[PDB]
């Protein structure tokens, strides 16, 4: 399938799941697709209120307030060689690309890999300070 794909990027998959995300975050993530050594897609951009309610009920979020509800966050999924992986180092590499793209765009993007506790690689968001809601 991918033997002749000299540089693997999941552009189309990502752009589809970026629909409805804040345009400034979209711009950063699109640039990060160019820079990342690790292919990735956006597995979740906009999240419904019902999904967030389900997460609160189940205990995977404390609050119904989520940056995903308003367009201010994405969860990425690492796709090395077209295969999903959850291994940390892939997400650290994606975050290098996001950090570069963000800097170039003059936008701070917070990464879940730098949460104070329970670090998790997929999550990126625009800050509440810069992008209130
Ligand atoms: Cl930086
Ligand atoms: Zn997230």
């Amino acid at each position: 399938s991918l033997n002749d794909i000299e540089e693997i990027r999941f552009t189309a998959r990502s752009e589809e799941n970026l629909r409805g995300v804040h345009p400034d975050l979209v711009r950063v993530i699109r640039l990060a697709l160019r820079y990342s050594l690790v292919p990735f897609s956006v597995s979740e951009g906009l999240r419904s209120m019902a999904r967030q309610r389900e997460m609160v009920r189940a205990g995977s979020s404390q609050t119904l307030r989520s940056r995903h509800l308003t367009g201010h966050a994405v969860d990425v999924v690492a796709m090395p060689a077209g295969v999903v992986s959850w291994e940390w180092d892939y997400y650290a590499q994606i975050a290098v690309a996001v950090r570069r793209a963000a800097r170039e765009c003059g936008i701070i993007v917070e990464w879940g890999g730098e949460w104070k506790t329970l670090k998790d690689g997929p999550h990126f968001q625009l800050t509440f300070r810069d992008y209130p809601a």
